[PDB]
């Protein structure tokens, strides 16, 4: 139901395309454990591209620069799109959102939610009025309706509906050990000390750090910062050395040698889990599927260096960066833990193109916030407990026709969804 | 207990400053009912300065051209502000934010909210760790305690409280009907839909319209859009004009004629007469705010179909640009008076040196204005349920000052002790 070159996820938290998936194989499913392919449908149908609806959009061109906002897939006509759409009601000429049908042009008959209405006499008195949006209000548990639509049949929805209508995204609560793993491949497990204050630290690196030794800036902006970053590297028995400044008075250097910076346990680290790969820095992608807690620390040390906290409209956090790499790695770990993230390709020592990636999540970016020591930068972690949702994403949807597709088909023992590469939560 | 020229709502929707009320007035409450004022404290004592912290603060004597910040005021050293703070339990050594007490320098103890470590053996177990924090988390319903503090208390406050600690406005949930009053009092309108359709006709012509004529601008390529101005200015018994070119190919001019653009007409009278177009100057006056809510929000949507944009990406806010400083300042009182969340920006571009970009969000407060836009990137479904419209918050920067006189006012005995200032913040008699 997909087009050749579909990357999905893996039960693992590896890559596959969707052509060279097998039966027996585990895909990734919405809840982080494993769905079983066991059969592999093939054919060829018209297909159709799903791409995010943006505001600020150009990339079409490999001139490099040009934002790839990674949601988006190619699937054949007849595969069924995962949907929700609010739920809704105005006055009380009650106007509603209801599931309902409707002829295709080809004589289908389609499920899908449709704009109702229902008016009577002012003159009869609003006791029929209330009786429908209270009984609205009664008919569900939940703000939005859940449902699918094939490809083919979007075109159906009225105006309303359509622009409401949105897919999914789901975080990855699938987590691997693999930050744990490389610290144990370098002598380990003996006295505490972990991966969420590396991933701190390698979080500091990336932010404002050089790119040639395990030493970055700090001075003040946030100031509470030094007292940690002595605290962290004391407890990766490295040190840190301040010196005099490192920007116009507003950062410093710490140079984090071994209780060196170049034969030392966190460059190694660094270049050798991936944070610095071709002479640029780059935030790796097994970080993706890797321990939460350690995610969100990584997450943590990169606000305190170069990121920018506000609350007006409600939390916030931006990033700015040149590399690509960086933009891109960063999306996906924040969406990996069910933050929204856009980026935004902006102006601008001279150079070209700069990146402003703005995180939100509410309780989610919360988790974030409260791992910071940088006094501008902390938020008190959230009041109680929380569930890592879905994010919903608006598209377009385009007919191309033409091509083979590939499908998988999971048991019917389970829910026949899993997510792509992208994270986006599809169907069969 | 506050400083001289302090303007405070009263019950009716009008203003008048603190020193001004009497004993048996009435003050506005939280809830939209009336507060009654029995005593009329008065005193010298330290004075403290509050205000929002942003960007801005502006004008004192001077030009408006610059974003002021309204939500301020100066009271004495002892007075009560009514705060919140959010609750917070922070890992699985465990930090929460949690009702405590301090003693201040002079005797006194003061209850306030005091963030607090729990930690303790190894090998226990997931027992006191991970119940610490599940009864924390069931501690409460709300999450974030509501509570006061003496202006002198607040530096008592731990650092991480005291940042999060903010205050809060309520929106105006009492309704005159004054531009219903005007209709029905006035030139030739049946009504039902009439309010309706002329809030929403009066919010295009503010977003671009011209400032002698009932004319403004349209999105040419909007079909519904057009449809909706056509449909509104028929129920008004006006003709609805469009011309090609009302902004080099993207609007289209509409130009509001009476039915069988100056005289004889509902939209150029309401716009003269309800004092939309303040002596050459566009306005959007102040009794809007104190009125029906449905006609605020038809207005409010008005101008977004006009001049404005809609984005979903962290969260439905709706974005209105003005090169007027009178539409800008009536702009962020109306909104507020609905209860949602505004911020204002200065930007820029013969040539306008400065715009303004006024943005709102409040999730089903703006879906209620949205809904009502006929613009197709603008309307947003109705909300699924009833919604309420909750007091928002404020962080703030407390100063103490001068002593200098006070001016108080003291509401029944037992009743919430509440009222709002002429700025919506939430107050402690």
């Amino acid at each position: 139901c997909f087009a050749k070159g579909t990357n999905v996820l893996m039960a693992d938290g590896s890559i596959e395309c969707i052509e060279n998936i097998e039966v027996g194989n585990k895909v990734m499913g919405k809840d982080g454990r494993p769905r079983e392919v066991i059969k592999l449908p093939r054919g060829r149908e018209t297909m159709y591209s799903v791409v995010q609806k943006s505001q600020h959009r150009a990339h079409k061109s490999d001139s490099s620069r040009e934002v790839p906002e990674l949601l988006k897939f190619t699937c054949n006509a007849t595969h069924e799109l995962v949907v929700r759409t609010p739920r809704s009601v105005r006055r009380l000429e009650v106007i509603t959102f209801e599931m309902g049908q409707k002829k295709a042009p080809d004589g289908r008959i389609v499920e899908l939610v449709k704009e109702v209405s229902k008016s009577y006499p002012i003159s009869e008195g609003p006791e029929r009025a209330n009786e429908l949006v209270e009984s609205y209000r009664k008919a569900s548990n939940k703000a939005y309706f859940e449902w699918t639509i094939e490809a083919r049949d979007l075109s159906l929805l009225g105006s309303h509906v359509r622009k409401a209508t949105y897919q999914t995204y789901a975080p990855i609560l699938y987590e691997n050990d693999h930050f744990f793993d490389y610290m144990q491949k370098s002598k380990f497990h003996l006295t505490i000390e972990g991966p969420k204050v590396l991933a701190y630290l390698l979080g500091l690196w990336i932010g404002d750090g050089l790119s040639d030794r395990a030493t970055f800036s700090v001075d003040s902006r946030d100031t509470s910062l030094m007292e940690r970053v002595t605290e962290y590297a004391e407890k990766l028995n490295l040190c840190a050395e301040y010196k005099d400044r490192k920007e116009p008075q507003v950062a410093k250097t710490v140079n984090l040698y071994s209780k060196l910076n170049t034969e030392n346990p966190l460059w190694d680290a660094i270049v050798g889990l991936g944070f610095l790969k071709d002479g640029v820095k780059n935030i790796p992608s097994f970080l993706s599927t890797d321990n939460i807690g350690t995610r969100e620390t990584f997450l943590a040390g990169l606000i305190d260096s170069d990121g920018y906290v506000t609350d007006e409209h409600g939390i916030k956090a931006t990033i700015k960066t040149i590399h690509t790499s960086v933009r891109d790695g960063l999306v996906s770990l924040a969406r990996s833990l069910g933050l929204v993230v856009s980026v935004n390709a902006e102006p601008a020592t001279k150079h070209k193109i700069s990146y402003a990636i703005y995180m939100s999540g509410g309780d989610v970016l919360l988790n974030v916030l409260s791992k910071c020591a940088g006094s501008k930068k902390f938020r008190p972690a959230p009041a109680a407990a929380f569930a890592r949702e879905c994010r919903g994403f608006y598209f377009e949807l385009q007919e191309l026709k033409e091509d083979d597709y590939y499908g998988i088909t999971l048991s019917d023992d389970s829910d026949h969804q899993f997510l792509l590469a992208n994270q986006v939560v599809v169907h069969n």
